[PDB]
């Protein structure tokens, strides 16, 4: 089998994306963002305390004639950003882009932090990272990915995320049209739990390149690029009045300034992040400084290849035996 669905930007400066899923019997559609940098699949639903609630879609099981509550389940999550949810667990059919797995756990919250809650566009979350990181508990749960696998023509993923545009994920085959030149493939550690890989180094803009080894995860659920204070130094210094704030929490630089581009290593091969991928735009309305795209990942513990340096590549999350990660230009 296979399943193919378009994901789409929540707005203007592409800070998450959002792909529908089908929960429940009859569907349920409710738009996820799917994040490989976890791996509980959680939604907004009945359940969740109704001032938690604002705007979003909710699953409700007791409309769903496939929905069985997972007995003494519950779950517990907190993100790198300081958020978090929780809830318990029903099983239930869920479907992505014509892709279905029956009894996939479905965590309902109860409870979600106010950053949820404000986002209208998220219903909830659909984790693509490593099975040993789901949170249900007394019995660990597995992603939708992992349920899929066997019945999938290929043991497969691919994000192919869209710059201020839709694009899309595929599970189970590998789109040779949706790239350019070749996939450079490289070794991901698991011991984390995360699709983990080590970039061989990095240029900005014209610059030569440096060779050097970056640690990393893929995570399609954070927004920017985080990387090591000295990398990330060299980058904004080349762009005219761009400064470290404390107060405004992390690079900043005059909205008039035109950004270098940012190249990363995958191997031999190299991905180029344009310019204006690493504009977030003002950091208030109507001011005249801007929020950058490449951050330092000091004190986040982890450096982390969120969407600024995904949307730039054609991603494959390889879930073999041994898993590895494709990158091509496009």
């Amino acid at each position: 089998s296979t399943g193919s669905a378009t994901t789409t930007p929540i707005d203007s400066l592409d800070d998450a994306y959002i792909t529908p899923v089908q929960i429940g019997t009859p569907a349920q559609t409710l738009n996820l963002d799917f994040d490989t940098g976890s791996s509980d699949l959680w939604v907004f639903s009945s359940e969740t305390t109704a001032s938690e609630v604002d705007g979003q879609t909710i699953y409700t099981p007791s409309k769903s004639t496939t929905a069985k509550l997972l007995s003494g389940a519950t779950w517990s999550i907190s993100y790198g950003d300081g958020s978090s949810s929780s809830g318990d667990v029903y099983t239930d059919t869920v479907s992505v882009g014509g892709l279905t797995v029956t009894g996939q756990a479905v965590e309902s919250a109860k409870k979600v932090s106010s950053s949820f809650t404000e986002d209208s566009t998220i219903d909830g979350l659909l984790g693509l990272a490593f099975s040993t990181l789901n949170t249900v508990s007394p019995t660990q749960q597995k992603t939708f990915f992992d349920n899929a696998k066997a019945s999938l023509d290929s043991p497969v993923f691919t994000a192919d995320l869209g710059y201020h545009a839709p694009g899309t994920y595929n599970f189970g085959f590998i789109d040779t049209t949706a790239y350019t030149g070749s996939i450079t493939y490289t070794a991901v550690s698991t011991k984390q739990g995360f699709w983990e890989w080590t970039s061989t180094g990095y240029a900005v803009g014209s610059g030569t390149f440096k060779s050097t080894s970056i640690d990393g995860i893929a995570d399609t659920g954070t927004t920017l690029l985080y990387l090591p204070a000295t990398v990330v130094s060299a980058y904004w210094a080349q762009v005219s009045g761009a400064k470290s704030s404390s107060s405004v929490g992390g690079y900043v630089f005059p909205c008039s300034a035109t950004l270098p581009s940012f190249t990363f290593g995958v191997g031999s091969a190299r991905i180029v992040i344009p310019g204006d991928y690493i504009d977030f735009g003002p950091i208030s309305t109507g001011s005249s400084s801007c929020f950058g795209g490449i951050q330092s990942s000091a004190g986040i513990g982890i450096n982390i290849f969120g969407d600024v340096a995904l949307k730039a590549a054609f991603v494959v999350f390889n879930g073999a035996t041994t898993p590895t990660l494709g990158f091509a230009s496009k």
